[PDB]
Formats: structure tokens, sequence, C-alpha cells
């Protein structure tokens, strides 16, 4: 049902967490993994991973993982006016960062509405205070961290929606699903599901998680620009991607083999994309004697930014390709996907 | 012989992450003279030949065992392609170039390339889109340079491509087949890694899958001679005490040079300003002291890299008494601290 | 058959001549042209043209060139250090000349493998010498030729072929084919039928065979860009040029007449090309008392270089629009060319 998608949709994309403040996400995840999952860890930055058991014999480890963090700012000092000066968490283009909602998260618990009013150093951030004092006397101190406020609302032809933080509530929900999916089923793959931390500001996360978890095979679940609508690939409403290359990660022939081939028999709607930024993967793909990976992603338009505009339809491309995916992945298959 | 030796490996096509054919070479040539034949989680290939000797220390030698070249990002309707850089490419020696575009399916096909690398048009011959596609080309496909290796008219130098790093995995291949009855005093770790064009990846892997104590890396660098810059083709192995990803520390510097007078081996001082597969493996596990045995070469990263056949020689004679000569002690000495 | 087309052209396209070094290409006419024609002659230059005598009482005289050089270099200088600067015969664009491999060309005969490794006179050419005495030890002298090394070979499809010096070594098989399809045939026209010195550096022999033999019309055959691939006009496999004008060239009303007219009644499939460049006909033209001229022509991709682009079945269409040219060229035509 589409009704409820867009519900499950609305809750993660209004959730609020930017890098290394995942907190409110993952507790999200947490509620959403337990029942479905023998065992809920945690990595020592703040990943959390439920860990499906197998009851094959020589059951080979398998992580997936998208990432809990969305785009922001975060103060860098108070102005004695009362206004405060950001630094980026994420990559921000300037040219969408100016007269923008957000709400600045206090320390202490506060939620205070903040507005931007060109270097991203000198743009005014501003949450109505007459100085100093005031700001300082709500709770806010340099280092609060700075989130997009903006609702998920669909489109005119309900089919797609437009919200912030579809990077990567995208994968939030996608892992959350495959739980309840996957929940009932026994498979051939010892299956650790989750979600990273600090993505945004150079895979962090997946070092961590990747390193301490010793898959032999890798999924990262994440979005990417959509540039249809630019001349550029990545085409809304045309499936799942293909990631074949990006500058941080090289989709192996032998996991090239098992997407195409899961792909096909699970009559998924998949296109070849070509990345230009990097994802999980890239970190991942590094860590311990070496692990094949790749994303199964979903494009968007206007990435990083308040009005991320995407279809549902891709989701559920998407998901269906996750499920196949894992379902299939076993002794025999990874061996294939590492035949050398 | 050399030659042709060096002929074999410079025209193998492997790209970074694509590089089975040369994993199938190195395979037959590592075998019979090692014990054991394994392999990281990428592709990298290792024989290891075991020590008798107490306490021996793990040492990991690898190249690399891809070449630059390019990657289909996309199929115009026109059946022209567009492509992505596989390693770094200077843009202006890109322009009509063989390539062999190489299928999923199997197929071999024929690509030139007719200003930013992005806006290069890669063709086949195609009438379409369609065309192009029912010869089995998709997005993803690997592009190698089609060169052939050549003698100089003096016949004491090459002309090829890929002699980065055909070097060191014919330099690798080599050195198992000269250690084949010897016995060494320290474990032996053999071989050559993977996707080292696109930021050393494979160097991460291998390095902590097998935890050695110190590492070697065998790759070759470009040459300035003829710029004016520094790097003398014919003048013997490198010693590399810089680049930007990599500090030969003192220990490692005695050692190099120490076991150069030694065996007699001719080699000139080198500071680099690219990196080596050393930049990610000194900083795996606990800490590797690493260097190159290196050979300077003309043209890197082209259809047309020009090199001396004396300096892998050398390079090759080095490579052996350095091998030869480390043991507890000497990897001791290495990192004392 | 599409097969021993190919053979055909993977010869004359892997000749060695360079302008004003032409004897191989000259060899190679002198042998095909001979058993298929009366008498063989040469201008000043080293052009070479066989003469098919006419039966026909008023017969004019017809000159159909190609040309035989190709674009290449020419040693300027050797270094102390043995490398070799060099100045361009043909032009070249700088972004295809670096790393490249060539035969340098010795007077005494020695064929040495040279690279190149962007203002021309400052690209190094690497032999792999010691030094200039070794250089020049091996022959090596300023002024030795270097000409393109570039085998032929057919694409995925076998329709097209990728070369080297397609430009002009098809002008230089269609001048081959024209005398052999003729051989025994007889025609209205006293036709001279060969091949041009030094085309790429000016013209040059265009100049001195067109006035040795006094041709009434003159039919230059030479290959040209085709644009296809970057949105300009000249497209692979849409057939034989209609040049009707070049910076060098008009085409006259009378002869564009007889064009026309030859390729509608013989079935040549063709395509109008307005030229960007010259061509033997921009001086043939202006020799004498006036020579009527146009260039028969085909287009390739990526002309001047190592790496020429072509169909197959260009040449074709080029060939028999030719011979109907030919054998239609007699005293009423040509005087109707002429009508003024
Ligand atoms: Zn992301
Ligand atoms: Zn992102
Ligand atoms: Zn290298
Ligand atoms: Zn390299
Ligand atoms: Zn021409
Ligand atoms: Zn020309």
């Amino acid at each position: 049902s589409m009704t409820t998608l867009f519900s499950k949709i609305k809750e993660v994309t209004e959730l609020a967490a930017v890098s290394g403040h995942e907190a409110p996400v993952r507790a999200y995840l947490r509620e959403k993994l337990t029942p479905h999952v023998d065992e809920v860890v945690t990595d020592g930055l703040g990943g959390i991973f439920g860990i499906k058991h197998s009851e094959a014999v020589d059951a080979p480890r398998v992580l997936v993982a998208s990432h809990m963090d969305e785009v922001g700012f975060m103060v860098s000092e108070i102005k004695p006016d009362g206004t405060f000066r950001v630094v980026e968490i994420g990559g921000w283009n300037p040219m969408v960062v100016s007269s923008q909602r957000f709400k600045l998260l206090t320390r202490d618990g506060h939620e205070i509405p903040v507005i931007s009013g060109p270097a991203i150093a000198d743009i005014v951030f501003d949450g109505g205070f007459a100085d100093k004092a005031e700001a300082e006397s709500f709770g806010i101190r340099p280092g609060d961290t700075i989130v997009p406020d903006s609702s998920a609302i669909l489109t005119a032809n309900e089919k797609n929606i437009i919200s912030k933080a579809w990077d990567n509530r995208y994968g939030v929900l996608m892992v959350s699903e495959l739980a309840e999916a996957l929940s009932g089923q026994k498979l051939g793959n010892e299956l650790y599901l989750g979600s990273n931390v600090q993505e945004e500001v150079g895979l962090r996360g997946a070092h961590t998680s990747t390193t301490k978890f010793d898959p032999e095979v890798f999924l990262a679940v994440d979005c990417s620009p959509a540039g249809d609508v630019y001349g550029g690939q990545g085409k809304i409403g045309d499936g799942t991607l293909i990631r074949f290359y990006d500058p941080g990660h090289l989709l192996l022939p032998g996991m090239k083999d098992f997407l195409l081939t899961t792909a096909e028999e699970a009559g998924i709607k998949y296109q070849y994309y070509c990345g230009k930024g990097g994802t999980d993967a890239g970190a991942a793909h590094l860590k311990n004697g070496g692990v094949p990976s790749t994303t199964i992603g979903v494009c968007a338009r206007y990435i990083h930014s308040h009005q991320t505009l995407y279809a549902m339809d891709d989701f559920l491309e998407a998901q269906a390709f996750l499920q196949a995916l894992v379902k299939k992945l076993d002794r025999s298959t990874v061996d294939l996907i590492k035949h050398y």
C-alpha cells in the first residue's frame, strides 16, 4: 500500500540526526530491529546492527548497512548580537543554504528554531535572540547541532514524495523493512543488518562496523543524486541502481554477476549508474581482509537539501531487490562472488 | 628472452578491479615455487614460502596487477561511449588511441578515442546504441590500452604500455623462480596486489590479511631525465626516500643502502611525486616498515612507456639480495626503536 | 568480398610516405597501374600517372588524381640527450600528438622505432638512445621523416575499419581499383590516372601535375573529416561526398549538373558536404587556362591521426561513382560542363 509507505517515510525523514548525533535514529532502528533479530549490537561510534543467526554450517557473514546521519550544520561561534556562525556537517551546495528553516539541538534538550539569512562561514544563522547572553541562556553552545526542518509531502500525482533526508532515511527504512520481511525466514548466511554512524563526514562509521563484524561480503544501502532533470544520468522511477563505478569504489565482476543474476530472476527494474560521490562501500571494502561490496540504491533529485524529490516505486523495487539478494547469499554464492 | 618475458606480461589486459588475466599468469608462475597460494578478499594473489627458522619474521613482497585504462560510463544513442578514467591519465595523451573494450560475455571489441576526459568520444564503429548493446557492451565495461611491446633500435630499451606495473608482476615472477631451491630466514609472502591505480586499494587488504613485519612494494615510477627532472633511465634501481604518502625510515634506509653495496647494485636516489602500495601498507596493523624496490620509466600511464632492461636486472638482483638478507636479526635492526 | 577489400586497404594504409617522401607509395602505384595503362609518366616532383589513350576523335584529357603523402613529422634537431624535436608535416591537432608510435625513416634505409612523450616544437620525440652521438650512429639526421605507426583493423561489426592514413590511401586505392576495373574498356576521354605528391603541405603536387598534363576536367580523389560524431555534417556510411564548397574551391554549376546526373543515373548514394579544408582541386583548377574540378570523396572520423574510423561501404559508393563519371566523360559532356 502506497498510503502506508508514505507514513513510514514521513516518520523516518522527519527524524533529526546530523552526523555524530544519530541517537534519535538509532532509537528508532533499535525499536524496529529487536523484535525480528536474535541480537542487537553496536560499534564504538554508535552504529546499531541486528544479528540474524543462521542454521547453515559454513554460513558466511554478510553485513548490510545504511547510514543514520543526514547533512546539516554545527554552531562554530555565537556572535555578540546573538546570531550564529556555522560549519557544514556533510557537503552542502552554498546555492541552497540561504533562507532555510532548521532546528538547533541543545545539549540540555532544547529544540530552538533557527533560520539562515557565498561562503558558509559568513552566512547568518538566526534564532531571534537579542545577544550572546540570551542565546546562551537558552542552553545554546558552540558545537550544537543544526538540522534542516522540512516535512514529508506527497506530490500531486501521488507517485512521488518531497522531503528532506531521503539520503539516507531511504536506507534506514530499507533496513527496517528488510528485518520485518525476513523475520519468518531462515537464511543461508549469518546476517548483520543495520545502519552506520557518521557517513556524511567521510564514511566514518563504515570503517568501524565493517572492522568489528568481519563480513565476507557487504551491501551498502544508500541513495544518490538523480540527474535526469539536469540531462545527467539516474532517472527517477527507472528503478534500483547498478553502481558499477564511483571515485571510491569499483563494482567487482563477481559481485556484478550476482547483482544482474538476482535482478533478472526476481523481476527487478534496474538502471546502470555511474556514481560521482562515495557510499559506505568505499571505506568498507578496504577493511579487514577485503570485502566485496556494492550499494543497493535509489536515485533522488536534489539530495543534500530540504527539498529532495523521489519515487515510491523505486523503493519497492530496491526493497524487493535487497530481499532477493540476502536470501540468495550463502556459502555457494559468496564463494562464487569471490572466485579468484 | 627477457624481452619475450616482458612482451608477455605487458600485453596482458587488466584494468583495476578486472585483473583475473594477470592473476592467472601469476598463479601459474607462483604455484611450482611456493608452498601455498592464497588470495585476499579483493583478488590479490600471493605465494607463501615457509621458513624453517624459529621466530621467522613475516615479509610481504607485492607489486600490483592492474594497469591504467578507462571504463564505459554510458553508451550514447549514436553508438559511441563516454568513459570515466581508471587510474590517473594526463588528458593530453588520451585522444586518438587504440583500446580493447572487454565485454562481460567475453568479447574483445576494438575501440578508439577520437579537454575533459568525460567529453572525449570513444568509438567502436557502431551505427547506434542498439548495435553496441547487441555486442554485449554495457555501462561498466573495462577499456584497456592496445599497445605492443617492442625493442628500441639499440636493443637496450623497450617501448610498451603497462610497465607500470607489469614490471613488478614480472619482478615477482622472477623472484619465485630464483628462490625456488633456496631457504630463507623469513616467512616469505610473494605476489601482487589488486586495484593499486585507483588509490592503493588492495594494498590495505593484503597487508591487513597477512600481518607482515616488513613490506616491500615493487613498482615503477616516472623518469624525469628527459624533462630535466630527476630519475634517469639506465641509472639502476630507485632509493625512494620520500613521496607524499610515505617516508623511508632510517632503519630501512640502512638496510637498503648496506645490501646494495654488498650485492654491487647500481642505484640512484629518488624523490617521488606520486604514491606506491607502501603508502597504504605501512599504516596497516600495528605498523609495517616499507619501501618500493623501484625502476624508473619514461611516460608512465600512457600507451608508450620507454624503459631500460638493465634497470630490471639491477632491481631484480636487489630484490633477491634483500629478501635473502631479511631475517630476525635484520628486521629487528630495521625496527630498532 | 568485404574480406578482400580489407586486405587491399590494410596494404595501402600501412605503407610509409610523408610529404616529399612518397617513393614507397609510388612503387605501389607503378606496380598496379602499368598492366592496365598505355603509358606511365611522372611529374617534376614525383607524382605518377597512367595514361589511357582514347579512340574518340576530339577526346578531352581528363586528370584523376589522389595523393600519396600522409601527415607525419620531421626531425628538426637532435638534442645532446639523444631525443629529437620535430616540425609537423601536414596539420596536426596537438591534442593527438603525445604518446604515439612512429617510424623514423633514415636516408641509409634504417627504420627506427620512435615515440612521442602544448607546442609541437616542445614535444619530446624519443628513440631510446643514450646521446646525440648514438642517435647519429644509426644514420639519423635532421630532415629524417617520422611516420605514424598504426596497423589497420576491422571494427567489431566488420563494416568499418580503424587505421592510419585513410587520408589519402583511400584515393590511392580508389585510383588502383579504377585502373583494374577499366582495363579493357574504352573511354571517350584521354584518361590520366594517378596520384599527386605533397598534398598535405599545400596541394603542391596538384600544381605541377595539372600544368604538365593539361587536362580539361579534373577529378581529385580524397577523403575528408566526418563530423557526425560531433554533431557536424558528413556521416560515415551515408555515401560519397558532393563537395559544393570549400575555402579553396567552388563547385561550378556545369560540373555539379554532371555529378548529380551521373550519381542519380548510376544509383549512387551521396551526401552534400560543405568542406572546411582544401583538396588538390583548389590548386589544380587554377592551373593553365582553367580546369573545372571536384573531389570524389568519402568522409572519415578522426583524420590526420593514428586512429581514423571509416566505412568500407563508402569506398564502394565512391568507386562506383568514379567509374560512372570517367565512363561518361567525353567531348559532349565536358563541353556541357564548360557551357559558357
Ligand atoms: Zn549517502
Ligand atoms: Zn549524502
Ligand atoms: Zn604503480
Ligand atoms: Zn600507476
Ligand atoms: Zn587529403
Ligand atoms: Zn590531409
